């Protein structure tokens, strides 16, 4: 449907995201068939919200459970006469949510917000019981896709094949707001700019039987402009439009009136323009260069939980290092990331839940793209990712270009069949911005079949790592190589969004050989050296803040340790390289071809 | 602590700023928007949030600001602006008008801001937290000052001293006849509790449920309620009703309550007329990034930690924990000594000044009268909690120098004289002995802190398991009382290993913790065991401090040290609320 985010004005939340509800596993599914829905939580415990249930009770038999687990909590109701809406900003994978024994609605998209409208259904003045079905499952249908495996006990074992760890559950905000009989409950904002000098941002919302009066207020109040109408456009003059370095943002508070009753909302934007040019990504009619991270929605205790302290902190430490940029790395991203990177003019590339769509990184089905792995109802589910995801993050000024899938096996017949109904759909769902597709490594210039659908190309290179296993004197060569090739084909921007190497945040040697610090510094440095000499690399992005938790292998020392930084917040040797390089740059530049 | 039948305004992001040139009070910042300001997170330390050298070690004044909607559904209620901890002290505005402070720290403090507060429209609301100690502050400290003005903080605790706003904020609302004041206490012979109540043109109606609104007993009144006829396993807890009557609003309130009478006998510590035995640990709160502030998830995790490893027991060491660690502690009913921040009273724990401990220039006056106080708010919030079994008044002073009897005294007979329903005690430092010691008589129980193998006899285990031995049965027989060992551990890094078993490594941790528990199993007094830290802690800067303290049987992102497997060993294996019969 339409998301808004809700903002208190005349408009109220009750935060029903409290942590404490009542927490209990259902190992034999009968949840559903004997209506748990209906009263006490039988054998539960105190669980916390938001917040992953797999590390939270230092219980290894239920962080891998694979099944239906039950959320329960019991709340007042203070909104009367306002619509009552019950919105849940994230559950992993599945959620059905009970509002005193009555299906309320339910969902199936992980990290993107589904709300449902309770009004009937509740009396403001007396408690409320709403108990959540949450489902952790995934298989070929869901984005992203895998495989549960039961065995001879009938015991559910999930696999799948991105990295990170399947952290399910409740993940952010769970609310009740509350809104006016006539509400505003969605808009659209478009914005041009011509010379830096003036141009228009188009208007347009859906409306509750009201009229929308539309005024544009200022950093400090100021109203600028206005207008009349469910269309249209409006124009400013000498703007203060929306650069990488400040970031300054409008206040569009738009109004919608009926006779008797009226909603006004205010949405921040702020006057900017991207587009693609040749091989250069241009923001605001100037050529930028990306410096940052490809990071994860991934901490100690919590999972993949939100919380306030982690953005504060991770914000500060990207603010140090000189990162400019980053991109929601295989999914989603709350909400809440990029209200910071609106305010604080951060660069994202936005991606959808799609990852692992890719049989080669080491009973698995034979084709990638059959009826059997990865059929119609696949390209009809991602399809919908991607319109939750961009209905959701549409007016955003700080994202600058969608991503649709991250590293797909595109070798096999069928890849080019499956993505570019995706790529035409998404280019018709929102035609402001960029579009790409992270490309793997085994898919180099001479075997992919599908980077011509996109604007930008992204890259995934581990020369040297994976591959060349220690060398970088041969990892230079391939490197340059390949990317001259990429440029040769197709001309593109090319954007770096993983690069980096696995570090014992301890490990050192006097040989720089892989898993140290030393290697981790000289590696990315002849990386860099790389990267300078190729005019159509207009931005890196090294792979990852910090180590995150991924699932059991033999290649994963306690997850991954390709980390600039450790699960704790602490650097690596390597944190002060990209310190001097990043901080060093002028801002939103690419270098000299040397310094 | 409110319930209804409120908006949390901790929700999100404030604006935080610093005052270095120490300006904001003079030019009313709180009567403008921060200039210069950045996003921080409540509850949350600032020191930690940001990365930033500077700002972690800062010392003078902060400013948060948040605006707020006030809903409209409170017409013509009053409006109360809750702060459940804003740590050493804080002032707060509301939108032009000056409306509170107060130099607590760790407990909560609220204001009534009907008049100032018009419910529908935005209002603004500044903070301004201090984190300077002086000598009349709890814990206390002192700040030194040099030219360019920079302020530098010396304190004489452990633990680093966080600050900001470390709990939730409220904003709740009540009925013009709110119950301020509520008192229970209850009793149970080989029974029932009494009930109190202060209210504002209101009659009391109290009733009492189990389950679910089964009621099993009543009461009209102020006095009495006794009717028919809580444990450390799992917590029977009733809840407890009132009802405060008006010609036009009623008021009613619900309050969670458990039977239980706590009692000390001779050397018994006995809880529902049984003896027990206390294992567990003296925990902190603390944490990575967030510094002191509270937070859900990881009060859930360190309870499963807690229920794993077989504890039973713990102390809030230091200073009042979160109320909701309280609420969860009588859930499952786990026993809690409650303590003050009434530490640091020593100059003799020196990393290796006043001339004497008490004399006026330090600890004198406002001293005695501040820690009465920090006495008098701890027991205020903390006394209807079944949880709690124990006060604690202050922890490790010095008692050698002259003066400190006459210090010590009259804060433990008004703190009996205040809720004389539970036994007192104050944990005692290591330099002071059984014959040295002067304060262990005016409490109930004697709580011991022993590194002997550490900081004494280094690395010795075979004669300070004598000095271990011959220093507890001499406490035994010198003064007759049970004798809680709240502090005994040993610093251990988390992947040193050694074949030696010698100092810091993991090897020296459980062969230390063992000799201590035989020990401890040899001695009729001891009425309980709690290993020093649960998790490894932030503190100030030392020689000594090999990034934090590394006392814990935990690290800091909550990973198990070798003992954590042997304490489970230990303390599941034995027979739960019973001590080994020597072995
Ligand atoms: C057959 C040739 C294979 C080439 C190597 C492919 C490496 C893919 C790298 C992986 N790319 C996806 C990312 O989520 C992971 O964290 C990253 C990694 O594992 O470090
Ligand atoms: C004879 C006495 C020699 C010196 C003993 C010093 C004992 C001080 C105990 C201290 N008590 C306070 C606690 O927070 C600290 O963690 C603990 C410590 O040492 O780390």
């Amino acid at each position: 449907s339409h998301m808004l985010r809700p903002v208190e004005t005349p408009t109220r939340e009750i935060k029903k995201l409290d942590g404490l509800w009542a927490f209990s596993l259902d190992r034999e599914n009968c949840g559903i068939d004997q209506r748990w829905w209906e009263s006490a939580l039988q054998e539960s415990r105190a669980i916390a919200v938001p917040g992953s249930f797999n590390d939270q009770f230092a219980d290894a038999d239920i962080r891998n459970y694979a099944g239906n687990v039950w959320y329960q909590r019991e709340v007042f109701i203070p909104k009367a006469g306002q619509r009552i809406v019950l919105r849940f900003d994230a559950v992993t994978h599945y959620g059905k949510v009970w509002v005193n024994n009555q299906e309320v609605m339910e969902h199936q998209g992980g990290y993107t917000p589904f709300e449902a409208d309770v009004t009937p259904y509740v009396i403001a003045g007396k408690s409320v019981r709403i108990t959540v079905c949450v489902n952790n499952e995934l298989n070929w249908q869901t984005i992203p896709p895998g495989m549960v495996i039961t065995d001879e006990n009938g015991k559910k074992k999930q696999s799948y094949f991105h990295d990170f760890f399947n952290y399910a559950g409740i993940h952010r905000s769970v609310m009740l707001y509350t809104t006016p009989n006539t509400w505003v409950d969605d808009i659209t904002v478009v914005t041009h700019v011509a010379q830096d000098c003036n141009h228009a941002s188009v208007d347009w919302q859906v409306v509750a039987n009201g009229d929308v009066s539309v005024e544009l207020r200022d950093a400090d109040q100021q109203v600028v402009a206005t207008g009349q109408g469910t269309s249209g456009t409006l124009q400013v003059v000498n703007p203060h439009l929306w650069q990488p370095g400040e970031g300054y943002l409008y206040e569009l508070c738009v109004t919608a009136k009926s006779q008797t009753e009226c909603d006004i909302y205010p949405l921040r934007v702020g006057i900017r323009s991207v587009a693609v040019k040749g091989e250069q990504f241009l923001i605001n009619h100037k050529p930028f260069y990306f410096t940052g991270f490809g990071r994860h929605e991934d901490a100690d205790l919590r999972g993949k939980g939100f919380d306030n302290v982690l953005m504060v902190h991770d914000h500060a430490l990207m603010d140090w290092i000189g990162a400019n940029s980053y991109r929601t790395s295989h999914y989603p991203y709350a909400e809440e990331m990029l209200d910071w990177a609106d305010e604080h003019g951060i660069v994202v590339i936005d991606e959808t839940a799609a990852v692992g769509f890719n049989l080669s990184l080491g009973n698995k089905p034979k084709e990638l793209y059959s009826e059997e792995a990865v059929n119609g109802e696949t390209q009809q589910a991602h399809l919908q990712a991607i319109k939750e995801l961009i209905a959701r993050d549409k007016n955003h000024p700080s994202v600058v270009m969608w991503s649709i899938a991250n590293e797909p096996d595109t070798r096999p017949q069928g890849a080019r069949e499956y993505f570019a109904p995706l790529a035409e759909a998404t280019r018709k769902l929102d035609p402001t911005r960029p579009i790409t597709c992270v490309n793997v490594m085994f898919c180099d210039a001479h075997t992919d079949t599908i980077s011509d659908l996109f604007d930008v190309l992204c890259l995934n290179r581990y020369y040297g790592w994976y591959v060349q296993s220690g060398d970088l004197e041969t990892a230079e060569k391939v490197l340059e190589k390949e990317l001259l090739a990429w440029q040769e084909k197709l001309h593109q921007p090319i954007i770096i969004t993983e690069y980096g190497v696995d570090t014992l945040a301890g490990l050192h040697s006097m040989y720089t050989d892989m898993w140290s610090e030393e290697y981790q510094c000289a590696w990315l440095d002849m990386y860099h050296r790389v990267f300078d000499r190729v005019s159509a690399v207009v931005g890196e992005q090294v792979w990852n803040f910090a180590d995150f938790a991924t699932s059991q292998g033999i290649l994963r020392v306690g997850g991954n340790k390709k980390g600039i930084f450790t699960r704790d917040r602490k650097p690596k040797s390597a944190a002060f390289l990209l310190q001097k390089r990043w901080t060093g740059m002028n801002f939103g530049e690419k270098p000299q071809q040397g310094g």
